């Protein structure tokens, strides 16, 4: 609900302004360092047919959203866990304590972690993956802190949407991050690439809310 509702409003607003259909476009004036995100998804692995979606955050913590709708997170210390039950209630444990209830989920998480470490390149309180889906053209990753990340398959471009700061970070095809306040894009406008991706984003956030 709330952060996604806000993000949807922010996007309606900027896309409303038709920010690429200008004549004077001064995108760099829309940039805002106060708004650079702390967390985004660095890597992901879809084994959703059998197990779930594994991912790594940019602080090197990893998480899995299992097919039974529970979540397990391993912090970047390599031992601290956070487990999120199907009702959102959280508990904290350690791999080293060998918790009897979770050993199969821990083992699956370590398999995802190793796979990501060995085989995937990086994109660039601690949130978890709250919801995701994929379309033919993107994967959409909604984090429990309200952020929505959209990674576009064709050109490796990505958006990180931050409703708390009404801001978006665009990762272009060279892995360069630029962070913009949406209200400033309305005024100074932007390139058609950023504007078309923000139109797509509005559609995706609408689906997230409705699903």
């Amino acid at each position: 609900d709330c952060h996604l509702s806000d993000m949807l409003q922010q996007l309606h607003s900027v896309n409303a302004s038709k920010p690429s259909e200008r004549g004077l476009v001064r995108q760099e004036e829309a940039e805002d360092p106060a708004c650079i995100p702390i967390f985004w998804v660095s890597k992901w692995v879809d084994y959703s047919d059998k197990y779930g979606l594994g991912y790594q955050l940019c602080d090197n913590s990893v998480g899995v959203l299992f097919n039974d709708s529970t979540r397990l997170i391993l912090y970047n210390d390599g031992d601290s866990l956070q487990y999120i039950e199907r009702d959102g209630t959280e508990s904290y444990l350690t791999v080293s304590s060998h918790p009897n209830s979770l050993m199969k989920k821990i083992t699956l998480l370590k398999y995802f972690r190793n796979y990501m470490s060995e085989h995937l390149l990086k994109a660039g309180r601690l949130p978890y993956l709250r919801t995701w889906f994929r379309t033919r053209s993107a994967i959409i990753l909604h984090l429990s802190n309200g952020s929505v990340q959209i990674n576009f398959f064709q050109d490796h471009t990505k958006l990180i949407l931050c409703p708390l700061m009404a801001a978006v970070t665009y990762i272009d095809e060279k892995r360069d991050f630029r962070t913009y306040r949406l209200s400033l894009l309305e005024e100074y406008g932007c390139c058609k690439e950023l504007a078309s991706r923000l139109r797509y984003a509005r559609t995706m956030v609408d689906k997230l809310l409705s699903s």
